[PDB]
């Protein structure tokens, strides 16, 4: 009789795959509980529909989706309003290439800087491996107004939680990098990304 | 034609050609060793992967990221659930086919793998695929009663049981009736390159 009825989302606030989806959900403007999860303790009633017991669990009546993309692609056919990826099977196609290699190319790197088991040569090459790559890619942002994009897009918030985390992870961008900074600076005060934000999040910048 | 690079005994490659065929589209497919990299698919693919898709100004890889394009692209039949809650569902069990059943297989095949590891994969995914056994009996294909994507992911593994050293056990006649009739469809059959033939 206690089964889930509302839509909820276990997260975990320090966690930037769970940032994803709340950023997600901020931009569409949907009613959501959200379910602050420690990682080393898992709720009862998240084991029990997720039996790897990963964040974000999105829950809702007769709903249990996690695996961010699983979750993110869920959100954007489910509240249209606003389209965060394009309609078309070419462009659709290239937004979800895009997601795929901010994951490999980005997000494992930062993965492999935040976990404890990493050695100290794995942190520190990845640490470098990112500024680099973050350097490398700068350029492309003076020619579209998001990533790749002039439009708002689920590629946006797979990365926005990581370039979050750039002083967490020792990372800092250099001067060159201005077009990259400047998209920060942008996005990082759009409502929505500020809606997405935990007060952890939060105490991760100034 | 749409031009596909593909491992002929890669089962991630598989996915894609059995999708191609699923569609019926008109596809030239370029067999890869994953030895050699082809100057044209490194000039498309910085990652040097397989299986990718190209046509004039496409470029996709990675296997879901293609199985998804294959299914927007070329609408009939449909391969997905038209709605969000079934179609997360669908997305959901191709995701942890992956992670359960894929990567045990990846780990069984992949000679830089040790002999223990190989070993428990190889226990861990007979157990698991006949503790499922029973699901079958309820749908016509894996947990749908309409082909689809996630169907793809799983049978270029049941093909590959043999070579995998896996028998499952008589009583998951279910199963064993979903690769009989699965196995036979016409574009399964198309979808097998030469080397997967002599898998069986």
């Amino acid at each position: 009789l206690g089964a889930t009825n509302r839509l909820a989302c276990y997260s975990d606030p320090a966690d930037h795959y769970s940032h994803r989806v709340r950023l997600v959900l901020a931009e569409k403007g949907v009613s959501v509980q959200l379910i602050d999860v420690d990682p080393a303790h898992l709720p009862r009633k998240l084991a029990e529909v997720n039996p790897y017991g990963s964040v974000p669990t999105l829950v809702d009546r007769d709903l249990a989706l996690y695996e961010s993309t699983v979750v993110m692609e869920y959100l954007e056919e489910r509240y249209p309003h606003p389209p965060l990826m394009p309609v078309y099977p070419v462009a659709r196609g290239n937004s979800r290439l895009l997601m795929h290699r901010i994951q490999r190319d980005w997000c494992a790197l930062a993965d492999t800087v935040l976990d404890p088991r990493s050695s100290e040569a794995a942190r520190t090459e990845a640490r470098k491996a990112l500024r680099e790559s973050l350097t490398g890619v700068s350029p492309l942002f003076s020619e579209f107004a998001c990533f790749m994009s002039d439009e708002q897009s689920l590629v946006d918030c797979c990365l926005l939680p990581i370039l979050w985390r750039l002083p967490v992870l020792g990372i800092e961008l250099p001067r060159q990098a201005k077009p990259l900074l400047d998209y920060m600076e942008r996005q990082f005060a759009r409502e929505p990304f500020q809606a997405s934000l935990s007060s952890v999040e939060r105490e991760m910048r100034k």
